Parts: structure tokens; sequence; C-alpha cells
């Protein structure tokens, strides 16, 4: 997409959980299940505000525990998240370090979703004792997502991807250039 970001509506991803998604990089939180997405897909960099992932909804499915490859299941439920946040390259080299020159992370995944624990998404997705997975995602209509957006936290905040057709398309728009 514009900026060199790798923004595909479906693919393979890794998955983790995180705490504290109430003041996220898109500039609005939401009450439903939410995630951060890796920088190369988010469409912005730290401090630059919303990227084009903001507000888009994705169905996530885990099917592998990369730390325990002998585990065959059960996995969690498929969940629908709204992307509200950025998982930056900086400080997240294992999972969110995809760049235009090296577009997969240390698990070979071209995307990563960090699922917010606060609002319940991670408890639906991660079995007890298996807090990091790999699997698939596919962008869906936000008709498939339960929840309500929070208020703007700063000027330029954006979740307009929530009413956009799936990628390829533009809603909030990308900021600057993807990490190289
Ligand atoms: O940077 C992105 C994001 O990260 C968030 O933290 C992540 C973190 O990055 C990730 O490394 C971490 O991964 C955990 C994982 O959650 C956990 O399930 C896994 O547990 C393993 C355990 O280490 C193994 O020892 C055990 O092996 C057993 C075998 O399963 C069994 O068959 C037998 O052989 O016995 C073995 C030994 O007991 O299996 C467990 C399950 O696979 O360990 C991983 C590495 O620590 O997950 C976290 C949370 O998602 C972070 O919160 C966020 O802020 C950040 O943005
Ligand atoms: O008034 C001056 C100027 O302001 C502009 O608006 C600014 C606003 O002032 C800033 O506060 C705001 O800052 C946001 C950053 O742009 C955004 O990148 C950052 O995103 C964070 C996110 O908050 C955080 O949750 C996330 O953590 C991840 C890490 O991987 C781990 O720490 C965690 O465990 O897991 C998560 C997910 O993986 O990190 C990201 C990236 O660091 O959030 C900031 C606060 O929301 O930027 C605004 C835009 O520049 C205003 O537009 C101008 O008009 C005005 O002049």
């Amino acid at each position: 997409a514009t900026g060199g970001y790798v923004q595909q509506a479906t693919g393979q991803a890794s998955f983790t959980m995180y705490s504290g998604c109430g003041s996220p990089a898109c500039g609005k939180a939401a009450s439903g299940f939410t995630a951060a997405i890796n920088q190369l897909a988010f469409g912005s960099a730290p401090g630059l505000g919303a990227g084009d992932a903001c507000g888009r909804c994705f169905a996530l499915t885990g099917n592998h525990d990369p730390y325990s490859p002998n585990y065959t299941g059960p996995f969690g439920q498929t969940i629908v998240v709204k992307v509200t946040d950025l998982c930056p390259v900086q400080g997240n080299q294992e999972f969110c370090g995809q760049t235009t020159s090296n577009p997969t992370n240390q698990h070979g995944m071209p995307f990563h979703f960090d699922i917010c624990e606060d609002t319940g998404g991670s408890a639906k997705f991660f079995p007890s004792g298996h807090g990091a997975l790999t699997g698939t995602f596919t962008e869906v209509s936000c008709s498939q997502w339960s929840g309500s957006d929070g208020g703007q936290l700063w000027n330029g905040a954006c979740l307009s991807g929530e009413t956009a057709p799936n990628w390829p398309s533009t809603a909030c728009g990308n900021k600057g250039t993807a990490p190289s």
C-alpha cells in the first residue's frame, strides 16, 4: 500500500496477548475485542498516529503453538478483533519486526496480532498454558464485531477502517514509509 506497508486482507500471522489497550496508537480504544497489529501492516510508526489498519476487523484463528510444536490442540475459538493499536518493530523483534526488506518475523509470519487481554479477547483465543500461537487471519465486515468505540484521545484519532471495504482500500490512510 501507500508507504510500502504490507496490508493484506488475509494471510498467516502469529499471535500474542498484551495488557493496557485503553490509549492505543489509533487514538480511540474500543470496548469489544481489540488487537495491535505489527508496524509493517499497521501503516504508521510510533508517534505518527493512526495507520490504515485502524478500525478494520479481522477473524483470527490459532492452529499451532510454536513453542510447543508437539501440541495438537485444543486451540481457542476464532475471534473477531478490531485493530486499534500498533505493535512496533522497536522492542518487539521476535513478533513484530517485519520490514520491507525482511517481511517475516522470527516465526516466519508476515503479520502479527497482539490481542488485548483487558477486554476479553485473549481469554477466548488462547488456551490456558498456551499464550502465543500461529495461524490465520481474514478481514471481515465489522458487522461481525461486537463492541463500541471509545472517544477520540487526540486530534487525528481514527478508526474509520471500521466502515471500509477490505484491503485493498483506504480509510484512515498510512503515515510515512514502512520500516525497511
Ligand atoms: O512482543 C509482542 C508482545 O509479547 C507479549 O508477550 C508474549 C511473548 O512475546 C511471548 O514470547 C510469550 O510466549 C510464551 C507463551 O505465551 C507460553 O505459552 C509459552 O509457554 C511454553 C513454555 O515456555 C514451555 O516450557 C512449555 O513446554 C512444555 C511442553 O509444552 C510439554 O510438551 C513438555 O515438553 O513440557 C514442556 C516444558 O514444560 O510449553 C509452554 C506452552 O507452549 O512460553 C512462551 C515463551 O515465554 O507470550 C507472551 C504473551 O503473549 C507481551 O505481553 C506484549 O506486551 C508484547 O507486545
Ligand atoms: O499536541 C501535539 C500533537 O499531538 C498529535 O497527536 C498525537 C498525540 O499527542 C500523541 O499522544 C499520540 O501518541 C500515540 C502514538 O502516535 C502511537 O504511536 C502510540 O502507540 C503505542 C500504543 O499506545 C501502545 O499501546 C503500543 O504498545 C504496544 C507494544 O508492543 C507494547 O508496549 C505493548 O505491550 O503491546 C502494544 C501492542 O503491541 O505501542 C504503540 C506504539 O508505541 O500511542 C500514542 C498514544 O495514543 O500521537 C498523536 C499523533 O501524532 C496531534 O495529532 C497534533 O495535532 C498535535 O499537534
